[PDB]
């Protein structure tokens, strides 16, 4: 199994020009793919950014050979109508064949609240996401389609710019129910870092869903997104997590909180202990290696790593040299693409 | 020495458009106008890439200026806050290069979301409110908005260039042209006869001056359609097959389907292109047509060649047209 | 037995003139009238649009003609279905055996005035099907209630209701709705079209009727056609271009909102565009052959719209040279 | 000059009977007709409700009578204001000088069928005022647009429009709306009431007109009254109880939805309740004095509803013994 | 042993007076209270409408009486069903075994204040049925969610919830809802009516219960009646006319919006109209026989509304001459 | 003269316990009660939420305490403003001089159950200001109507209305709304905060009052504080952590929907987070000095919430060691 790893492009924290440069470097350093946040707002003012991912993805596509995906876009009609997400996905895949994966989810109020609409509870947003998947799949047939359901209405519509093979639809979720639905309805799973018991359960539910739908889950992407803090010292790594990613230490439902200023005030309660299992904080690059290998061993076929510190260039070079070449991937592991 | 290239998303695969824009840069074109469509006018045109993704590729692989021509930020395909963010991100990644072209939209694209489609005069009111939303967001502060058409809860563009991109309104309406001068940074209008073009320029100037602005330093842009080919016969045949909508001198903003335009196209004949699509192999004639528009006082011209011979068109213009155009030395460009 | 339908063009003619011409048409051997339910003309040059429902009362009281709306959209823009039902019941009650309720999916030209979401055709068909349900409930003459996707009717009864309801006729060129018409309603009205399309629509209507246990050979199959008669061919063509350029528009027109829009579109229309759509000739034998062909396909009624302003001359010419020579099947069903 | 108005009670009588009786009323000296715009009767025992707009075409074509709706609610339940405007313009165009558009705030009895929120009277007055704005825009005969609190009208024009619009008459018993009527419209219609209320409404209408620069002495002031004539007083009383118990209900009725509701309420009504509301007598001199009193108050037109089913006998009795003796002011303004 | 229900007329009496009279009624042998949930009185002359939910806390804390709403409409006008559920749960938790939640389809008199579409009775029954579903979900004492035609409830739990929920009692005179009550709820409340109607409602309730596997002989069957006791018959009749004319209105009242509307309607009411509706007599034996008859039909509880302002005198007269003589079945189910 | 307010925590305590403890607080020198209007507790561990409006009736009837909602959101989620007005009027009418209506912008914890759009705080302030207008209209005791951005009220009147309405008190920590409170309402309620914020709010309230022509020195300025008293400091801290972790959440909480959400957030809270928010000490001198400081800033009333379950011990400890030693201004305005 040949050398590789995913890089998480944190739109919440970094200017898109910096992200583009760092992705180009990550490619040179042995990373093979990019996960890009679809935000309108950062979690906190101190993070201080939120570029429009869809424009940036065109730049990335045109200046690298990396695979890339949204992690994740909510196509449930607040910022984005599902038909527009479908078109955007189809266009990226058409321009960069084999390279794009459409990552979708149920959304956060932080981003969606700007349009001033009723914000459903999570279970209802899941129902919206399932209907949005239906819309996207209809459009991905490349024919004239119509749709009318509980949440969305689509008049006669066709994607004329449509690749021969649609990009994969990946659902980002930590919910057991949706993980099973993902296996059933979509092409692969993306989930956050969590303890072994939860990760195993989500994998198991995804597999159950796939198999009951007649699909082989061993050939479907199982992707995980993790957060780490590497720096020259442990002390600096911890301080970076506290300053840059206090939301990482918030082990509670965050999808109803509307403002960066709200998270900013909540952040004041966060302490180093709260990052346990959520942000790996250490200068020891062997420990970073072991953490990632463990996740491969659980059966994840791709790992996207978000380094929370502003030392992105140093992180990328350190991983390229001391982490990525030592990871052992299974020989035939499925990657997000077609 | 310079000229604008129109990237026809209705007709051409976005990969082809990217490659042709790169070529246009080498051949002396200095800027790109990109259609924001969901559907082509006809199936025979056969494309519609998502412009916002493509603009990132263009920005990263050329030094061209570029703009949407145009996006409707009036809440069907696109909520105004998202357009503002997209614009700010393009400007931030490609400083000095992006111009946000906006308009009142066409049912062809907007009908997909299944909502009430207002009459043009009402869509103008929606566009004016959208401009207010975009400008609030472009202050780079936390803003709120509640008007007739749009609600925006506490929202801030954190990724915001020091100087916002210009807002350009695409319109052929005298009323909106005046509002454009008053509220926005420059005008984009289609090819039309001299009397209409002069009226729209005059209204734009009136609007600017009444708002305390100097219109001689604001972009006045025009988008035209031509057909160049090896023979006149081939140029005409290309216009008929590729751009019959160019021969439809009637309001098109309510027509919903490519198949509707397709059936309408069957009535279109060469005479219908008069003043709308210049069809000739004579590149001197193309030169004189463009020069006339400069002389009227347009500071930029975006040229859409309707034929599929884009590479040949670009090289023919680069050699025989662009180097001979005479622009005013200090004409304002969109940026 | 001798007969033909006259199309009253509310788009073009003052209602007083239409009333007078229908009275003349009766004298000249026409036996029925189709009346447009419009709010706007297709073009300003056409220049009229009377409220059909008031005019029909005058027609009913001053002639013995059968008459029908061709067609009313009872789908809740200009008209709520319950009001159409009442209007229909009143006409039938005042003029027993003479009225037929022609309904359809509507045009934006007329419906857009109320400023509402205009559904795509397929959805408007679903609306029409629900409207038929409302009208039929009211036609039972009892207290009814209705709640569906599109319409809500609180406790409602037509107290002024004839013993036998007027027939419901659906005007459509859609194969799907033509079948539904056979199934749910009493007869079909369709525009002039080529033989293959007309045969398909007839076949679908029959299939629908038979599957619902009805005999379609006893149900009206009506067609509405457009012609231009004048003293010369040249004048006939000129009349079509000036008066009815929309006749030369072989494309979906249901989304276009303004007379001024059609007016600008009209500038592209040429004589060739009328082929199969508006017969333009002074030769009344040719008019005869065109109409006879349609009878032969199996239409039981034909409504003729002459596009020229020469209505009185048209009517007299048809009365003398066309109507007496048409050969109808002996037992053809007519709209009640 | 000899004249009187006849009230055509759509609630009670088949439209064919009403048409025949109006033709007789013309022969017997009546000069005008007021026609109820209902969907339902007040009670099942009344038992009818023809669609007035169709019937008015028959009336127009078979008599020389003036006629008007008394009244149509153009406030977007049964009827969108733009459709009422078109209907009015068409009747006036077909029957110049003969139609008057009577409008009001509506009754739930008729409007509830469409299943919408029923505003309080004061709000329905605001809706009526906005509807007047829509109707008047359309009556300019140009392309207009409208957007207000209650109504949206996209680009719309009445192409069939008489040179002079029909008058807009507001039917109301409200002092506020009576003043608005003088200000915004062409004349007033009010029900029978005591002298103090009638004087107040007349006074308010005048105030409204004068403040708008108009001369109210040249504007119609119309009243609609209910009587019971029969061969004996006993029969006249019995007819009022059986046919028009709603006449004896001195309380707000605009929220009551069903004929069955009025039917049950009717059981409480007694002869005393008709005082000042329905004159019940066989004495035709008394009918004469009652009507003359109303002229003397300054009403320029009176529409009489006889509540009994003896319409033909009522008409002949009035024609002979009442109408020829009424003394009108010489140059009183009539609705046109 | 000895007992009877007292009706607390919020429409008529200041809540302080009602509290004092309930405390007296307890001393005089009444064992339970029915409290009207109104926002408005039927007439201005009645002149009150306290917020029942606050008053019930005072009653609960100062007596040992059972008590219930008679009735609250939990159908989302004045009150969202979740709030009714919480209010009910809190009263039962504070006063275990004492509260019964009486619910119904509501009256416009109270619900119209919020300015929403008022459905027809049949639809309001559907709303009531869905509200019962909401209340019962909340009464499980767990986190629940709900989405139906009429109501949406996001994750919600009643944390202050007694171990046993209060019974849900439906107030209705409708045969259909009476059956649904037996099926879905815990007991019935119905107004005074003739024997045939009362027997039908009891029969339907039993049928509903048994089909749902329940034993109706152990479920409350409650009736609410209206009487007028005074020193003389003349005074008793006068009190009924002045205080409770709505009692003499044998017609649907659920659409009438204003006290002033009922006030005007009241003018038609006469003593005869109270037959079977308000027993008007000074003869306390007659009161006794009337109540006993209702027990004999199988009602397990009777709530008595004396319409006169002489509440204290009524209570003492009943306590002495009526209550001790009623004979209840030995094991009759009471609302708890 | 000696006094202090007691905060009745519906989030934590069974309403029967709260009633008993308020009766004890009365005996121990407390003079008033603030009652939370919740549907849900902040955490499951708190574990309660009685319907305050029912409980207030029990309180009123069994004590002589002043009492108020702290606070009710009358902005149309759980509660329509008209119903709040009625509830308030009824309490004041039953318990004259004792009730104060505390209102605010609400929390999603309680309001989200009805499944509606939850506006940002600034918009909810606009809703609250419109609700104040509705409540004040109803408090005139006349028939009123209202139509604004957020609320519609059809003809409505509070028939049960005290001569003098209860005061309207706004609970807010916002400088803008504090000024509006001075302008539009009768007094302010605010949470414990640092001196600079409390001074700003007082200053804004005064500015608002004076600009509206009022004297703010005669209007209530109330503060609600949270403490933890126990036998040891260790126990006091432990009680705060277990019972009131939300007290240690110095961030906006108005968008958080579920008890389980707060429950998870609570896990981050530590003793330091209570600084200035919950005074945690067994030292009753320290409690005394804390409360006295607030009097010295110019608050006329203080409501104290002890977060521990040791309410009876807290009440007795305060009654003995705190309340008698507080020094109030001689003529300080109290909520009435
Ligand atoms: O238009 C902006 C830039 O675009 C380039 O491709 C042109 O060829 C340059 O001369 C110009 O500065
Ligand atoms: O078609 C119905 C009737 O219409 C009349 O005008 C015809 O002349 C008659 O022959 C026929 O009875
Ligand atoms: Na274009
Ligand atoms: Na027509
Ligand atoms: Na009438
Ligand atoms: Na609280």
């Amino acid at each position: 199994g040949s050398s590789r790893l995913g890089y998480s492009a944190s739109f919440e924290q970094f200017h898109p020009s910096d992200l583009l440069r760092w992705c180009q470097l990550a490619e040179q350093e042995g990373f093979d793919s990019v996960l890009a946040a679809d935000h309108f707002h950062p979690w906190t003012p101190e993070q201080g950014q939120s570029g429009f991912v869809w424009a940036w993805l065109g730049a990335l596509g045109a200046t690298t050979r990396l695979r890339f995906g949204t992690g994740v876009t909510p196509p449930i009609g607040f910022r984005y109508h599902p038909a527009i997400v479908a078109q955007a996905a189809a266009t990226l895949e058409a321009m960069f064949p084999g390279r794009f994966w459409l990552g979708i989810g149920a959304g956060e109020a932080l981003n969606e609240h700007i349009v001033g609409r009723y914000w459903p509870e999570p279970a209802e947003r899941i129902r919206m996401l399932i209907e949005a998947i239906e819309v996207i799949q209809k459009l991905f047939t490349g024919k004239v389609i119509r749709h009318e359901g509980v949440y969305f209405k689509v008049e006669s519509a066709k994607l004329y710019t449509m690749p021969d093979v649609p990009p994969p639809i990946i659902v980002g979720t930590a919910g057991p129910y949706m993980a099973k639905k993902t296996g059933q309805l979509c092409d692969g799973l993306l989930t956050p870092g969590a303890n072994d018991e939860k990760l195993r359960l989500l994998l198991s539910r995804f597999e159950e869903g796939a198999r009951a739908a007649g699909k082989d889950p061993r050939r479907m992407p199982r992707m995980i997104q993790v957060h780490v803090s590497w720096a020259e010292t442990d002390e600096q790594a911890i301080e970076n997590a506290l300053r840059e990613w206090p939301n990482g230490g918030m082990a509670f439902p965050k999808g109803d909180i509307r403002n960066p200023e709200d998270f900013q005030a909540m952040a004041r309660l966060v302490r180093p202990e709260h990052f346990q299992g959520r942000v790996l904080m250490t200068s020891d690059l062997d420990r970073h290696g072991e953490f990632l290998q463990h996740l491969i061993d659980l059966g994840f076929t791709e790992i996207y790593v978000h380094n929370v510190g502003r030392n992105q260039e140093e992180f990328i070079r350190a991983y390229g040299r001391a982490v990525i070449p030592h990871l052992r991937w299974p020989a035939d592991a499925p990657v997000a693409q077609a």
